[PDB]
């Protein structure tokens, strides 16, 4: 889970790891939306929805991991990763699997906050949505239901 | 190993990680015995048994992380996780699996040390047993031997 | 990926994490030559072949992470963990999958630099060849190739 | 100064340094006001008056340090030190010399914020004024100007 | 106070500062006896006396703290320092003053706990006695008093 | 010292301190010379002279801090600080005095290194010269000696 998420977040070239944080364990109501508020006061919405039907999911369980990272000796670099704890009673298992990964990118010639959305590549039960990277739209998530009989 | 330690440490709530420690890592003897001594001085006992005869096994290797949290921005959370390096000679392989997670809460309104131990729900050949989180006791380890033929 | 570089770096006895770094992910040509200088500038020589006939392998993806650790409360140990990120294509999938361990032990008694590379005992596609713990040759990787039909 | 700011945000019992923070160096404007935003949003005001005339000041330069604290091996401390470092052209120096203490108290028992704002005794040309330690109202700070002839 | 103490610990050669740690301000006793327990569990014993009479003085405030340092970039140095927080009432004030150095030496060769007990060369109404630096006897703290008229 | 070099190498605008280094203390020689190497490899030289003679002066002993610090929470800023730890004997004292700030600042688009002395404006014995700030020629550096009679 950390690792994995830390190793999602990690981008490429020389770094360093400064800080580990973490949020509280957010339950995904009927409306199946995920609301997290990032340090710099921006919200990134998610959405819980079945994989065939694409209904709302409640039930989900998720954490967003905070990395700080030293960037070639010379940034600091501000990168979320998005895990989903447990998946919602009915449906396949996802147990402390990263979905989605935000890299915090504020540009040096005195811009504003820039945020970009990828998806964690890693076959499981759930996965975020395809989409360009931004914080515009909400960001589904798709959850495969474990069939009985 | 030490990740999926830290996933077991990490409490329910935001969170940050401080230090990462682990002590040496210990050999069971003929009496199974696991002796852990925390930083406040107290022993928690542990002792590695057979599943089915309940004799006691020597050979497995143990080692004792310990993690200190930030939690909720107010408090500093000792958290400490048991992990089993190696099963003992004819058992059923355990490498690098944690078993045991103590949290060290002190009573805020000047109250003494309080011990909770749980133990780690994951699927493996060697589980912690089911006793009331205290550490009055001795809490033993069962292991699974590998049958042959 | 991080902690199970983590893992195999931790040594035996006390110690606690002080820094988490890594290098950029470097490529291996048509050489398949891994040239990694540590802090203390020491070149160490690695060459990813072919399991069976040897022939040096371009395209593998590789990336050495530096942990810094305190031992036994007394020292300050450096753990150098070579990890493969991507197998190059047309072989066995290789995913961040630890290879070496690099151990620089600084002697007490106003000695020089000593360097010894271990490797990874983990069943994967690739692995690190055998030979005395010394950064006197090159140390080879043997990748297996995916066979068709 | 960031000492003599560190030893001031030092509170009683045992304790351990965890982050040293710092604002920018803001100047007063004719209004003499100061407006500090802590981490937790709140803002605490203070305004840089002649100790005689009670006019208020342009061209003081403050900075603010934020100090997190372990205290007793349990909770978190966040301590806050103001910082005069350039009292304003034609009154006494007061050069990189702390003013204010703000500590940031949460109530443990599920309460609100608190903070209490203290004044640095030392003897020097600028001086917080006397209330009691609240952000109810603004807190003055007095400046001693230099008589010619 | 803190970073004079910092300098005062700072050995010779290449290091690295890890850790700021103190005690809590302790009230001499009408024995003048300074008890200060180390992090491996020896004491270290002050007595405050008087610089002519020799008579043992209450009511001096002291503080130890307690700073880890990298040093060669081979090992971890544990560096202590006494801080005389406030003189006692009618002598001459000695306010957060170093006064002794403690160094604690680990053998390489496995040997035991070695401490060596320096004193601060700053001219101050307070300073340690002469004797050798050796945790043996009590070292004795000597303050002048304030003549009266 | 470690403070006054740490409010030396404070910049504007937010920040925070991530690390503290120094080097060993260096003794000039005959030829009154300070060579100090950062850690990007370059040569920054001192020269010790005699504020009236210009002769090059041994004797003074010299330490070079190194300060890592979080700017504006998106770049790592390096600021080395020199302090004289002893003036030369028969001069002036010059006890743990910066002398010298440096500032390694690196071009974001992708720009060579570049380094800026600046002068500590502060009254002492000892003072750098004044020259543009670039490591091209060597920066004197003047002491004061004790007139005796």
């Amino acid at each position: 889970p950390v690792e994995a998420a830390k190793a999602e977040a990690i981008a490429a070239g020389k770094g360093k790891l400064l800080r580990e944080e973490w949020s509280e364990e957010k339950t995904t109501g009927e409306d199946g939306l995920l609301e997290i508020d990032l340090e710099t006061g921006k919200k990134a919405t998610f959405q819980k929805v079945d994989a065939e039907t694409g209904k709302p999911l409640a039930g989900a369980v998720f954490r967003l991991y905070r990395f700080l990272f030293e960037e070639n000796g010379e940034f600091v670099a501000e990168r979320y990763v998005l895990v989903e704890v447990r998946s919602p009673e009915g449906y396949e298992p996802v147990v402390n699997t990263p979905i989605a990964r935000i890299t915090v990118t504020k540009d040096p010639e005195t811009g504003k906050v820039t945020y970009e959305v990828e998806a964690v590549k890693n076959g499981a039960s759930a996965s975020l949505d395809e989409q360009p990277p931004s914080l515009d739209k909400t960001r589904k998530i798709y959850n495969k239901k474990a069939v009985k009989l």
